[PDB]
C-alpha cells in the first residue's frame, strides 16, 4: 500500500495519489488526475504509493522539469521504479546529447514527410471503416474503430502482419495499464522476443517498412546495432498502438455527448484542425516521468539523487493557471496551452500521425453519422496508467440520419 515516507521528504507536502488508480476515477481520468489541482494541493506533493515519488501538478513546474534534462533525466521515466530500471527503449530512456541520433533516424519512419504520404491511405481506411459501420446504427467504439484504425495503420507502416495484433496489443497495455498478470519487465522482454527475428530478417533482406528502415539505418554516421534496432522499434511500438487508441475514445465519448459541439464542426468543417487541438487539451491521457540525476532544490522542495517525479503530460494543459474553465470544451479557445504531445527533447514523434488520424476521423466520422449518442444505460469506464484510457463505448444512431458519401 503505502512505502514509509523518506526521511527528506516534508511530511505536509504528502498526497498519495495512486496513478494506476485514482480516487475520483468514477468522474472520468482526466476530472481524477484534476483533484490534484485542487485549492489546497501544493505544486510539488510526494504520494507514498506505487513506491512513493514526487508529482508536479503544475504547468510551470511540468514544463520546466521536462527542460532540465541534465537534473531530471528520462533513464527512469516509468513508475514503479522497477520498471522505470527495466525501460530502455530508444530514443524514450536517452537523454541528450545522445538521444539526438536515434530520434533522428526514429523521425524518418513516422515523421511528417512520411505522414502526409500516407494521407490518401488513412482516410480510406477512416472511411471503410465508418462507411461499414454507418447503416448498422450502432458500434462498441473501442474495438470497432479505436483500435483497428490506428492500428492497422501502424501495422501497415511497420511491415508487420495484423494477425499479431491481439498480443502486441496485449503486451503493451500490460506495460501502460498493467492488469497484474505480467510486470512491466516482462511485457518488456515478450515485446523483444517478438521483434528480434522480425529485426534479424529485415536487415538481412531490407525492404521499406518502418521496421527495415531503423533496422538498416545509420545514427549519426554509424550502423546502429541490433539491439537498439529492438530498442527503437520498441518504441515506435508502444507509441502507434496504445495512445491514438484512447484518445479518439475519450474525443468520441465527448462528440457522443454533445450535438452542440458536433453540430459547430458540421456546419463550419475547417474548424477541426482547431478543434482537434482542443481536444487534446481537455482530453490529455500521458503521464511518466524523470528520475533525479543529483540532490537538487527545485521550487523550494529538496530532491534526493535517485528520487522519481511524475511530471504527468496531462495536468499541463488542465491547469487553470493556464487555461481559464480547463475543463471546458471550446473549440473558439484563443490560446490553447498543453503538453499533451510532451514537452522538451522528447516531444512525440508520432504527433504529425496522430493529429492526421484524429482530424481525418473528425472529418470522415461527422461527415456520414453526423448525429449518434451514447447507448443508454452504459456507464462508461476510465482506466488510469502511465497512458489513461477508455474500458469500452457503445454508440447507437439512427441509420436515417446518417449518409454515404
Ligand atoms: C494521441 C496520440 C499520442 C500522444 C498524446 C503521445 C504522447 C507522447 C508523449 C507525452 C511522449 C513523451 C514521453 C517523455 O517525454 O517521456 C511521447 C513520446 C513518443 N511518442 Fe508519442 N504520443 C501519441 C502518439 C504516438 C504515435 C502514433 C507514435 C508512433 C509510433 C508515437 C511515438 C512516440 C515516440 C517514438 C516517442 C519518443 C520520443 C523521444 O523519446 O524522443 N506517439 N508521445
Ligand atoms: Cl505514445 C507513447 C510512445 C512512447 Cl515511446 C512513450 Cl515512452 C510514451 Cl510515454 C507514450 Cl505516451
Ligand atoms: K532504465
Amino acid at each position: 500500500n503505502l512505502a514509509p515516507l523518506p526521511p527528506h521528504v516534508p511530511e505536509h507536502l504528502v498526497f498519495d495519489f495512486d496513478m494506476y488508480n485514482p480516487s475520483n476515477l468514477s468522474a472520468g481520468v482526466q476530472e481524477a488526475w484534476a483533484v490534484l489541482q485542487e485549492s489546497n494541493v501544493p505544486d510539488l506533493v510526494w504520494t507514498r504509493c506505487n513506491g512513493g515519488h514526487w508529482i508536479a501538478t503544475r504547468g510551470q513546474l511540468i514544463r520546466e522539469a521536462y527542460e532540465d534534462y541534465r537534473h531530471f533525466s528520462s533513464e527512469c521515466p516509468w513508475i514503479p521504479r522497477e520498471a522505470g530500471e527495466a525501460f530502455d527503449f530508444i530514443p524514450t530512456s536517452m537523454d541528450p546529447p545522445e538521444q539526438r541520433q536515434f530520434r533522428a533516424l526514429a523521425n524518418q519512419v513516422v515523421g511528417m514527410p512520411v505522414v502526409d504520404k500516407l494521407e490518401n491511405r488513412i482516410q480510406e481506411l477512416a472511411c471503410s471503416l465508418i462507411e461499414s459501420l454507418r447503416p448498422q446504427g450502432q458500434c462498441n467504439f473501442t474495438e470497432d474503430y479505436a483500435e483497428p484504425f490506428p492500428i492497422r495503420i501502424f501495422m501497415l507502416l511497420a511491415g508487420l502482419p495484423e494477425e499479431d495484433i491481439p498480443h502486441l496489443k496485449y503486451l503493451t497495455d500490460q506495460m501502460t495499464r498493467p492488469d497484474g498478470s505480467m510486470t512491466f519487465a516482462e511485457a518488456k522482454e515478450a515485446l523483444y522476443d517478438y521483434l528480434i527475428p522480425i529485426i534479424e530478417q529485415r536487415r538481412q533482406k531490407p525492404g521499406t517498412d518502418a521496421i527495415s528502415i531503423v533496422a538498416n539505418g545509420q545514427v549519426n554516421g554509424r550502423p546502429i546495432t541490433s539491439d537498439e534496432a529492438k530498442r527503437m522499434c520498441g518504441a515506435l511500438l508502444l507509441g502507434g498502438l496504445d495512445t491514438v487508441v484512447n484518445f479518439l475514445s475519450f474525443s468520441m465519448e465527448f462528440l457522443a455527448k454533445s450535438p452542440e459541439h458536433r453540430q459547430e464542426l458540421i456546419e463550419r468543417p475547417e474548424r477541426i484542425p482547431a478543434a482537434c487541438e482542443e481536444l487534446l487539451r481537455r482530453f490529455s491521457l500521458v503521464a511518466d516521468g524523470r528520475i533525479l540525476t543529483s540532490d537538487y532544490e527545485f521550487h523550494g522542495v529538496q530532491l534526493k539523487k535517485g528520487d522519481q517525479i511524475l511530471l504527468p503530460q496531462m495536468l499541463s494543459g488542465l491547469d487553470e493557471r493556464e487555461n481559464a474553465a480547463p475543463m471546458h470544451v471550446d473549440f473558439s479557445r484563443q490560446k490553447v496551452s498543453h503538453t499533451t504531445f510532451g514537452h522538451g527533447s522528447h516531444l512525440c514523434l508520432g504527433q504529425h500521425l496522430a493529429r492526421r488520424e484524429i482530424i481525418v476521423t473528425l472529418k470522415e466520422w461527422l461527415t456520414r453519422i453526423p448525429d449518434f449518442s451514447i447507448a443508454p444505460g452504459a456507464q462508461i469506464q476510465h482506466k488510469s496508467g502511465i497512458v489513461s484510457g477508455v474500458q469500452a463505448l457503445p454508440l447507437v444512431w439512427d441509420p436515417a440520419t446518417t449518409k454515404a458519401v
